[PDB]
């Protein structure tokens, strides 16, 4: 009965599944996918082998159903703290750069996609949110949050609004939910205690309160989304808004004469940004792993590579020291590192995936009023 009934039973997974000969490659529809392509594309010129760039909605949670089965992409992108889970669940091929590769690209990158002493992904780059501005609007930006809500009034007056940013993500809600106290996981000792989790503390609390009482106070709206926000601020009709640096590219587009900074302080302490480092991890079910680290270290970690992604949309600062030494003159870039210092490197641990899941709803909930600011918390809590 318990056998029979279970997809598990007696199941032998299809073969060629993944095509050999050639790559598949995912990456989020934010980055610079198009980019990303022109690579492959010259990777295909030189050597013949295909390269296809997807970005499907919700990647990071279809690429471990799929793989589980040997489908998927040869390759896939992503920040570095979704990557832990997909290896201890045997989705990942162990990367093996020799030593003069492991040497191009920063210590602290090589860090980020270490799991249990294997290195499961190359690093691509660095990436952290920052306060981005309209100087035509507003030609100096707070230096708190505590501040806000009064410049809100004021461009209300003349139809505008101070800020908007997405709230359906609790990425884009922790700068100012770890700014007084709050974390995910307490690393010590060379590992991250699962059962200590710091999303109830006093510090959490007081910064998800500021959120809802922003909201409460029509400040912001509960159902803003990233489509909102962006549409809102490349249109000028809101002075501020907080993202990273795949964005600059449509505000370039825009008319919007912009800055890029230091996220605002709250209670005299600096935004705490989750740091993410934009990762490629080969599947382990890929015949063609030879194929994925070739096009990976020879082609993208490239600077002929990196900028050709980074045209079409900026990667921040790159892991590759060659070419983030040309690119480190740019006070955006200069800004996210910035804010990337004041904030924290993700875990890339296995409990990762349900953590982000219990604070996206706690921020929802709270943010909606579906929830107090104690209740949503208690439960994103263990
Ligand atoms: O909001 C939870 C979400 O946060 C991070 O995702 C970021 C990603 O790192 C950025 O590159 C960009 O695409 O925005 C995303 C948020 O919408 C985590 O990496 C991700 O695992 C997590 O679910």
């Amino acid at each position: 009965w318990e056998k029979r009934m279970s997809r598990s039973s007696g199941r032998v997974y299809g073969s060629g599944k993944i095509e050999e000969g050639k790559l598949v490659i995912w990456i989020n529809g934010d980055k610079g996918y198009n980019g990303l392509a022109e690579v492959g594309k010259k990777f295909e010129k030189d050597t013949g082998i295909k390269v296809t760039v997807e970005h499907p909605d919700k990647l990071e949670e279809k690429f471990p159903q799929v793989a589980a089965t040997g489908d998927g992409p040869d390759i896939i992108f992503w920040a570095h703290d979704r990557f832990g889970g997909y290896a201890q669940s045997g989705l990942l091929a162990e990367i093996t750069p020799d030593k003069a590769f492991q040497d191009k690209l920063y210590p602290f990158t090589w860090d980020a996609v270490r799991y249990n002493g294997k290195l499961i992904a190359y690093p691509i780059a660095v990436e952290a949110l920052s306060l981005i501005y309209n100087k035509d609007l507003l030609p100096n930006p707070p230096k708190t949050w505590e501040e806000i809500p009064a410049l809100d009034k004021e461009l209300k007056a003349k139809g505008k609004s101070a800020l908007m940013f997405n709230l359906q993500e609790p990425y884009f809600t922790w700068p100012l939910i770890a700014a007084d106290g709050g974390y995910a996981f307490k690393y010590e000792n060379g590992k991250y205690d699962i059962k200590d989790v710091g999303v109830d503390n006093a510090g959490a609390k007081a910064g998800l309160t500021f959120l809802v009482d922003l909201i409460k106070n029509k400040h912001m709206n509960a159902d803003t989304d990233y489509s909102i926000a962006e549409a809102a601020f490349n249109k000028g009709e809101t002075a501020m808004t907080i993202n990273g640096p795949w964005a600059w590219s449509n505000i370039d587009t825009s008319k919007v004469n912009y800055g890029v900074t230091v996220l605002p302080t709250f209670k005299g302490q600096p935004s705490k940004p989750f740091v993410g480092v934009l990762s490629a991890g080969i599947n382990a079910a890929s015949p063609n792993k030879e194929l994925a680290k070739e096009f990976l270290e020879n082609y993208l970690l490239t600077d002929e590579g990196l900028e050709a992604v980074n045209k079409d949309k900026p990667l921040g600062a790159v892991a590759l020291k060659s070419y983030e030494e040309e690119l480190a003159k740019d006070p955006r870039i200069a800004a996210t590192m910035e804010n990337a210092q004041k904030g924290e490197i993700m875990p890339n641990i296995p409990q990762m995936s349900a953590f982000w899941y219990a604070v996206r709803t706690a921020v929802i909930n709270a943010a909606s009023g579906r929830q107090t600011v104690d209740e949503a918390l208690k439960d994103a809590q263990t």
